[PDB]
């Protein structure tokens, strides 16, 4: 097992040591040219500064340690283990160490991974390495304020080509050669290896010239959009550079799309990998271009906020991901296509840090973290959206302006360095001319949500007598109230002679502290039909409206003119769901009737969605059964048949109906578009293409009506024959897990939970598959075998990877007290591991939330 390295530990390792240089030797082939199966070579050289005397540990996880030397001192490697490192002991004031090892490839998304693609026969690398996995590729000090610069070299298939973090040298004889990185972090370092598809372009500025790069897997390129993405990437530049006065620091600029990654993108230095989802085989909405041009802009705000300037520890997180979430979207809405991004980080992350701050395990966007167990579970909707909602209140509270020159300040200061959340406090305020430690105790140091509220009498002719904003405690958390610059917007009528659209009659900014802000501006102000007191949704809180306003708004959704203020009545809508206080049934109404006015369609694609957690989690069972899933399918059916042919709205529906509990009508209409013209079906335009042709299979497995004889599986099969690719492959395991047959479930169950050397993106796939909609009594009896499993699972596996178990075969279906019981029984034991416990708190509480919708619904 990897060590479970300390704050403690990191603070005392850094106090002894300075990192000068790493040089990093690779030999990824089998010694004969051809690609490496089990491990690869790793001789790794450190150059480093230490207080004469002292003792340290380097870090690495290797199958085999042939040699370590400190100093030209051969070093004893017969008692190796990888939880130890290697012990480094009475270093000199200047030291050399030398590892040379045997490293394992991975093929769960950590360390050195390995794919083999079905289609070619072609082997494919790339590392990941956040938090602390560049150990099980190379020797280090794997902490992110023990900074070096880095020198790459690496043996190769004469066939592939080889991406690291600095340009390339010409190769020779199999040997590819880096330019040597600027000082940063270990777990920034980069190999991308293979005979990956290439596509170069170049950004050019007043400071120069970057060069871009563009790569995926050979077998999928004739699906890559690289002029789209090359448009974004320049975009992006143009943007940062004119911002953040510092210009892009690491050199080129490669953008590498990956198999079986863990994450959406990962931002290291120059290397940028993607999720190779975001390389489109088949047909998707605007949705899905926006949220990876986001990603596109979120992993370049890293250079900054990262790679240039790095967190000395992880209770530091949100320094690299607040600020990376909040200035991509900012980017996103001022440089691109992308103009409603801010609508969509309303309606979809804000959801994401609400429900995060909402659980039991909330913290503070300045977090407390003392190991790498804890950092391993944080990157989270607190870490990245609420502390990014945070920073747009920031700029609300101080301006845009004295925030990026703060930031300028802060880069300048930090380059190639460390910080803290002091140093970046000290720079804001610098740059403020005011005192801001107040501003981040309550605001970074604090958990949960203030609601915020209309307080208000009007006259007889409908105009305000007295107008308040009224601010409750935070909650959950220590009941504080915050200082917000916010906006109160009220709507009414543009029609002439008519009610046409609700617009925007009215807007007061103010200054809100305390329980109580009085608004004197409004006073003799016209009320209008709706009253919004986060207009703009420029700060972070839970949203309510006054009795009239709310009736206005669960009666003319879908005639508020604007995406923006739209999103924060449907968010209002949702949350007040969530909390209890507006039925399922009356929340899948309100989507049901109002999504056809949803313009944006990434909008639309959450609400439908919700729509769906509200039908399977929070409604009354019976009800659901009975009517509200059968009704919700048949209207999806209507908005599909309605929409126009060929749009985005068109497909969306669709694809939500393919993830919905179906009856026998809607299995034939799916099953017919597999065989048939689609317009035949009412559905001209949809292209019933390869991923569209999965969704279909998978909700007809799910529905028992293909492969439901026994556990053989036919006609999935047929399907992995037309689709035989890795991604086809992952959508048939997910197909075959997802049918109504017991022996099915456990068999995949078992097989997730047992087989540590299934990929762990197949696994993930099965898992897909094993929790699929309207099974929950089918599903019961894993709930027990769950808790039963995860210790083992927690201990076998890191932690990034057991996760795919811990958090999605959590039994989200068994939503009964006796289900809250079993978690509490697990719970009980107090040597369960904190990060464990919490992702079991955090599945209990969802449990718990789901009951108290479903009393509301029932009642
Ligand atoms: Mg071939
Ligand atoms: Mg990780
Ligand atoms: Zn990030």
């Amino acid at each position: 097992a990897l060590p479970n390295l300390t704050r403690d530990q990191a603070v005392e390792r850094a106090a002894l040591i300075t990192v000068d240089s790493y040089q990093i030797i690779l030999d990824v082939t089998d010694g004969n040219g051809a690609p490496g199966e089990r491990t690869f070579r790793s001789t790794t050289t450190v150059v480093f500064d230490a207080l004469p005397g002292a003792d340290t540990v380097i870090d690495i996880s290797a199958h085999t340690v042939r040699r370590a030397s400190l100093n030209d001192q051969d070093l004893d490697v017969s008692g190796y283990d990888e939880a130890a490192g290697i012990p480094l002991r009475g270093l000199a004031q200047r030291n050399v160490v030398v590892v040379d090892a045997d490293c394992h490839y991975s093929n769960t998304g950590e360390g050195l991974h390995r794919f083999v693609d079905p289609v070619d026969g072609e082997t494919y690398l790339y590392s990941q390495f956040e938090t602390a996995d560049a150990k099980r590729m190379f020797a280090c000090f794997d902490q992110p304020d023990l900074k070096a610069t880095f020198d790459v070299r690496v043996t190769a298939p004469a066939h592939w080509k080889v991406i690291s973090n600095g340009a390339p040298l010409a190769a020779a004889n199999g040997v590819h050669t880096f330019a040597t990185t600027p000082r940063m972090s270990t777990y920034l370092v980069a190999l991308i290896a293979g005979p990956y598809a290439a596509w170069t372009d170049t950004y050019i500025d007043d400071h120069g010239e970057i060069p871009l790069g563009i790569y995926c897997r050979a077998s999928l390129a004739e699906y890559m959009d690289a002029e789209r993405l090359f448009t974004q990437t320049k975009q992006g530049f143009g943007f940062y550079h004119k911002h953040f006065g510092l210009p892009y620091a690491f050199g080129k600029y490669d953008q590498l799309f990956v198999p079986e990654f863990n994450a959406g993108a990962m931002e290291n230095a120059g290397a940028v990998t993607f999720l190779e989802d975001y390389v489109f085989r088949s047909k998707v909405t605007r949705a899905s271009y926006e949220r990876r041009a986001e990603t596109v802009l979120h992993e370049m705000a890293h250079m900054w906020f990262g790679d240039l300037v790095t967190m000395t520890w992880w209770d530091d997180l949100w320094l690299n991901e607040s600020f990376a979430t909040f200035a991509s979207v900012l980017c996103q809405s001022e440089a691109t296509e992308f103009t409603e991004a801010w609508t969509t980080f309303a309606t979809v992350e804000k959801s994401w840090a609400y429900r995060q701050d909402q659980l039991p395990s909330t913290h503070p966007i300045a977090a407390d973290i003392p190991d790498l167990a804890a950092v391993e579970v944080n990157f989270d909707g607190i870490t990245y959206a609420k502390g990014a909602s945070v920073l747009k209140q920031l700029v609300a509270y101080v301006g845009l302006e004295r925030f990026l020159a703060g930031l300028r300040d802060y880069f300048r200061t930090h380059a190639f360095g460390n910080a803290s959340f002091d140093d970046l406090l000290a720079a804001l305020e610098k740059a403020s001319g005011r005192d801001l430690s107040n501003w981040g105790e309550q605001w970074l140091k604090t958990t949960g949500l203030n609601t915020l509220r209309p307080d208000f009498e009007v006259d007889a002719e409908g105009r305000f007598t007295r107008f308040a904003v009224t601010q409750s405690g935070a909650a959950p958390g220590a009941g504080e109230t915050r200082v917000h610059r916010l906006a109160v917007g009220i709507y009414d009528d543009d029609g002439s002679k008519s009610s046409g659209k609700l617009v925007r009659v009215h807007r007061e900014e103010l200054d809100v502290s305390g329980p109580i802000t009085n608004v004197p501006a409004l006073v003799g102000v016209s009320r209008g039909k709706l009253i919004l007191v986060n207009d703009d949704d420029l700060t972070y809180c839970s949203l309510r409206l006054d009795e009239r306003s709310l009736q206005t708004a669960l009666d003319r959704i879908a005639d508020i003119a604007e995406p923006l203020p739209r999103t924060l009545v449907w968010s209002a809508a949702w949350e007040m769901t969530r909390e209890a206080e507006l039925r399922a049934r009356d929340f899948v109404s309100l989507v049901s009737g109002g999504v056809h006015a949803e313009t944006e369609v990434g909008v639309a694609q959450r609400l439908l969605l919700q729509a769906q957690t509200a039908l399977g989690c929070y409604a009354e069972p019976g009800w659901a059964r009975e009517r509200g899933w059968p009704q919700f399918a048949d209207r999806l059916l209507e908005l599909a048949r309605e929409a126009e042919p060929g749009s985005d709205h068109q497909l969306a529906y669709i694809n939500s109906l393919c993830s919905s509990v179906l009856s026998p009508r809607h299995v034939q209409t799916l099953g017919a578009l597999l065989e048939g013209e689609p317009a035949a079906c009412g559905l001209a335009g949809l292209a019933v293409d390869t991923d569209l042709r999965w969704r279909i299979v998978t909700a007809l497995a799910t529905a028992g009506a293909i492969d439901a004889d026994g556990p053989e599986t036919p006609r999935i099969d047929a399907e992995v024959q037309r689709d035989p690719t890795a991604a086809g492959k992952r959508h048939a395991a997910q197909a075959r897990a997802a049918r109504p047959q017991f022996v099915v479930k456990d068999e995949a169950f078992t097989t997730v939970v047992e087989d540590d050397t299934l990929a762990n993106a197949t696994g993930r796939a099965m898992i897909a598959g094993i929790a699929a909609p309207g099974q929950g009594e089918l599903l019961k009896p894993f709930a027990r075998r769950y808790f039963q499993a995860i210790p083992g699972v927690w201990a076998r596996r890191s932690s990034e990877v057991a996760q795919s178990v811990v958090i999605g075969l959590y039994p989200h279906w068994d939503i009964s007290e006796q289900g809250i019981t079993a978690a509490e029984e697990f719970l009980s034991d107090p040597e369960v591991p904190p990060a464990l416990r919490r992702l079991v708190l955090e599945g209990q509480a969802a449990v718990q939330r789901s009951l108290r919708a479903r009393n509301f619904d029932a009642d």
